[PDB]
């Protein structure tokens, strides 16, 4: 599943 901690791995990558 993907409790809003998807959305922060492209923005983990995109930082």
């Amino acid at each position: 599943q993907a409790p809003a901690y998807e959305e922060a791995a492209e923005e983990l990558a995109k930082s």
